[PDB]
């Protein structure tokens, strides 16, 4: 199904998490100049502002949930997009491995580059037939004794597939993180600890007329508080999307950061292939002319261990994997055949 | 001096390794360098067969000797590209990290000698309701034990600015690594292989002349490699530009991914540092509280015995803001009042 499903699932289960994080009988709020006013007599003024009071940290309280559920969608919307957009870089990617691999099956490229190298070289007319026939059954041979490089190739394109769908989802799951606890806000507000300490010592004014004058000025910056609210949503608005924008870039590239790793394994197998055509070409040739006594069948069989020795040292350089690209010389194939016969 | 100068330096390393690589004899390769006609040309001037065979033949022998000349020369238009390219990649990556370290310099500023504490009291202390008969003493004990806590915080305040000077060196990092992946990606994608399809033919084709029984075959040989030499080499300048558009999108490609590395760090901080700034408010707030619960609780107890009596508090609050501090930057909560409450009540048992 879906590569990413793992962020999908995690982003919709927080969204869950928090969403539930947040929270009439019988028979109104009133500007800080209509309290005044009504407010005529000290102790209907005090029982008016004590409510009123009351009455904002409600709003306040609601008001924060109101935000904070438009964030949780404003977060669903952003990194839903980047994750279904980080989702078809990976799907591409695994295609373009894929079409990486069809040189190697089956090792047909050794066909190709047999074919396209035999034109060019040199070889006298009546030695040419018995060459053509000589390389292509050991070309023949050197396909069928190529299962453990084919394989390889195969592998390290699996491993490329998951490296991708692995890292990417972890920079998902990060960038998520990293949204999910700038959501919300702080436990403690301010205003909500002056109310409460406003009450606490309620008791202790003597003056009513010095309780009027506190709980106004908690209002005024009930107030004040409440309309830096839209102030407060796209401050994150914002963040949201530059941590969307983030995500993608490190994700997008995370991506094209395995393609990238491919490229050293597949140019220098696919040169290997090229040089062992070359020394086939060669060993052929050479033989030819230091031996008139043998058939060409002899030759064929007498090829064989060399093949198999090449391949079997082309395999064991690509499992060290040197990061630093390795090129076979003719010779360097030549020398390293003589020796482990 | 310069943040990136150590990728600068691999740079202008690696340069110089490649260039001496064409210095240094190349094995197989003429003691002295010791004049060249088109195959029209070498055909017509013939005229004799035996002559004939003994020009294409000297041709081919020379020209992959140019070849070989050739090729020397397209590696050093392209260490010049990448010199080109990547220096001024660089610089401008540096430019970026230059501009991050003072971004990061200015979000010390607020907890240097925190000094915020002080203006979150202020404005704490400004907007604390308090009966007029308490409100001195009030702002007696708030001030001295404000004035305390901040006293008692250098243990926040080091490890603050230890953060953010690694955050810095976290830049530098990751971005001087990133320089150097893509500067590795341009140096191995210069030249190409050992084993050249033309000049391993010519060798072939001269390891065969004691074979070709008539000459007019050895010469028609002769010639298509000729032709394959001139192809070889009339497709020359067509690879080297190859490069300089793989080495201008690998430029891109470095900047794009340092560039990030970089923003990533910035974002990284964005939080961690606003809830630290957080932490430090709530402290205040619960001072606050702290001195009013204990003004009404206590009549007799002077200001420096109410505020003796807040001290310890401090230490446990500041001590667990620095522990949660500790143990990571994305594990950073938001405290509330009571929490502080029971971590202090508790932790005297």
């Amino acid at each position: 199904d879906m590569a990413l499903q793992h962020a999908v699932d995690l982003l919709e289960k927080m969204l869950a998490d928090e969403e539930k994080k947040l929270t009439p009988l019988f028979e109104p709020i009133k500007t800080l100049e209509e309290i005044i006013q009504e407010g005529d007599d000290v102790v209907g003024a005090h029982q008016l502002v004590v409510t009123q009071i009351k009455l904002r940290v409600q709003r306040n309280r609601r008001l924060a949930d109101e935000i904070i559920r438009e964030q949780l969608t404003d977060i669903r919307k952003v990194f839903s997009d980047k994750f279904e957009k980080l989702e078809q870089g990976i799907q591409n990617s695994y295609l373009l491995l894929d079409k990486l691999k069809t040189p190697f099956q089956d090792m047909r490229c050794l066909f190709e580059v047999a074919n396209e190298q035999f034109n060019d070289t040199p070889v006298p007319p009546q030695y040419k037939e018995k060459f053509m026939v000589c390389l292509k059954q050991i070309v023949q041979y050197a396909v069928n004794s190529s299962s453990k490089l084919e394989k390889f190739v195969m592998l390290k394109i699996k491993t490329k597939k998951d490296d991708i769908k692995d890292r990417v989802t972890y920079t998902c799951m990060k960038y998520l993180l990293m949204a999910m606890q700038g959501t919300g806000g702080p436990k403690a507000i301010n205003n909500e600890e002056h109310a409460k300490l406003f009450f606490k010592q309620l008791s202790n004014y003597d003056d009513l007329t010095d309780a009027n004058h506190d709980g106004l000025e908690l209002i005024k910056k009930l107030d004040k508080e409440q309309k830096e609210v839209a102030f407060h949503v796209n401050n994150f608005t914002h963040l949201v999307t530059t941590l969307g924008m983030a995500l993608y870039k490190e994700g997008h590239q995370k991506n094209d950061e395995a393609m990238l790793g491919m490229h050293t394994p597949i140019t220098m197998l696919s040169d290997q292939v090229r040089v062992l055509i070359l020394y086939l070409i060669d060993e052929i040739v050479h033989a030819i002319h230091t031996n008139s006594n043998q058939s060409n069948d002899e030759l064929i069989d007498g090829l064989k261990p060399k093949v198999r020795i090449v391949i079997n040292e082309f395999h064991a350089t690509l499992m060290m994997g040197i990061d630093k690209m390795k090129f076979y010389s003719l010779n360097e194939l030549r020398e390293i055949v003589n020796d482990k016969i």
